[PDB]
């Protein structure tokens, strides 16, 4: 029931494994990003739809094309060992004698005998001892279950024999540069996001406000989210989505909706239970296509006043300059500082209101934290990277409000972009001029 077809792509597995190995075997990277490990240990437990974003599961998606629950990988420079169930293992078997192999492929099959299975785990420990005993791990990852429990039973008592180190960033560097298929996936996701936004959301939003509909943000948000189960919606032709495999579509997160003078410009914002107010309305939404993430976010103004329109137009102008700065060879922290600098030159008054970062990288993971766009990031943008770019202003105080009105507002723009050898590609682009996103009572 709902049994899928899996095409394990042996070519892409070795291409990508080799990218990883080349960097690990680089003296610099090996010392810096991989912290001088001789092995990388990666485990994935039972499926947990509670954290969809992990280095561990991203590794799976990147190497194998899919997440394999309850499996263990031990990467070595000369060999990759994957320990899984017989049925999963048989799928991976084709990786083991490809002519274009990047490494030895060592597949260990879990059976139905506890003791044998234990012997398999014990092999892993033995491989590690034969090394410098520095083991690369992804420390922020968390997993759980039966498989994991067995592994712990075996590893934890012998674990002090080893030196566990963070090789997180060596993977990050690999994942950061997207190939042609990956970019395609992210563009697809982006296309769905912006279509839902431009078409479903703005429609709902505008009629609600118009028709004085009393709806909570959470209600509305949940309404949006439930849209995914309505495939009729995605076949709407005006949505030029005809080429999207709807069965490979998911939400990145629960859409964030905000109004009525209470805002949170962090992607971790949870949509409250307060009623939608027709003043300044923020929306963030993103889809995940074939396991690649996207994000879009927009501001809508209802009967905005002059200073509100001015601030919103300045944000648009700022984001434009942001795109322009996002080019191959640019230092990330310079980009932030240059934007801050534009504020101080033209709208210094706005500086206390300015976001502390401008988002981060995006791909398999919703957030590639190595590519956090803040002042301190010394990393350099390269062609083929993808960014989930966020820019905005918070706690903007309304000067003169009659008391049927919100004291404060915020402004936000998010788009997903690809770094090129020139100007970036803004996959999630849509008209965002004040006139596009402004509504005036009486239908103006």
């Amino acid at each position: 029931g709902a049994m899928a077809e899996y095409e394990i792509d042996e070519i892409t597995f070795h291409k990508r494994l080799g990218i990883l190995l080349t960097s690990w075997k680089n003296e610099e990277d090996g010392k810096t990003l991989f912290q001088d490990c001789d092995s990388i240990l990666v485990t994935v437990g039972a499926h947990d739809d509670t954290n969809p974003y992990q280095k561990s599961t991203a590794l799976h998606t990147w190497l194998l094309g899919y997440e394999f629950p309850s499996t263990l990988i031990l990467l070595e420079k000369h060999r990759i060992t994957i320990l899984t169930s017989v049925n999963k293992a048989n799928m991976l078997t084709k990786l083991a004698e490809t002519k274009g192999a990047a490494a030895d492929v060592n597949i260990l099959k879990r059976t139905k005998d506890a003791e044998e299975n234990k012997k398999l785990f014990e092999k892993i420990i033995e491989y590690i001892r034969a090394t410098n005993k520095k083991v690369g791990v992804f420390p922020k990852d968390k997993t759980q279950g039966k498989f994991i429990n067995e592994w712990d039973s075996i590893f934890e008592p012998v674990k002090s024999e080893f030196n566990l180190v963070d090789a997180s960033l060596g993977l990050a560097k690999c994942l950061a540069i997207k190939d042609e298929q990956e970019l395609a996936n992210i563009k697809g996701a982006s296309r769905v996001s912006v279509a839902v936004m431009s078409k479903y959301f703005v429609d709902e939003l505008s009629t609600y406000i118009d028709q004085g509909k009393k709806i909570t943000h959470s209600k509305f948000s949940d309404q949006m989210e439930s849209l995914i189960d309505n495939e009729a919606f995605f076949q709407t032709k005006s949505l030029k989505l005809g080429d999207i495999d709807l069965d490979q579509l998911e939400w990145c997160y629960t859409p964030i909706i905000q109004s009525g003078g209470s805002y949170d410009l962090k992607p971790s914002a949870i949509t409250d239970d307060r009623n939608l107010h027709g003043d300044v309305v923020l929306c963030s939404l993103g889809f995940r296509y074939k396991s690649y993430c996207s994000n879009v976010g927009r501001t809508y103004l209802f009967d905005p006043d002059s200073e509100q329109q001015k601030n919103y137009s300045f944000l648009v102008a700022l984001q434009k300059k942001l795109f322009e700065y996002c080019r191959d060879g640019a230092v990330i922290g310079d980009i932030y500082t240059k934007i801050l600098g534009l504020i101080r030159a033209k709208r210094p008054d706005l500086e206390p209101n300015f976001v502390r970062n401008l988002g981060a990288g995006i791909g398999i993971e919703f957030r590639e934290s190595s590519l956090l766009v803040n002042a301190k990031n010394p990393r350099v943008l390269q062609a083929g990277m993808t960014l989930n770019l966020s820019i905005g202003f918070g706690n903007l105080i309304n000067p003169h409000p009659k008391n049927s009105q919100s004291k404060e507002y915020a402004l936000l723009l998010i788009d997903t972009i690809q770094i090129t050898r020139s100007d970036p590609i803004v996959f999630t682009d849509s008209p965002k001029a004040q006139g596009d996103i402004s509504y005036f009572f009486g239908e103006d």
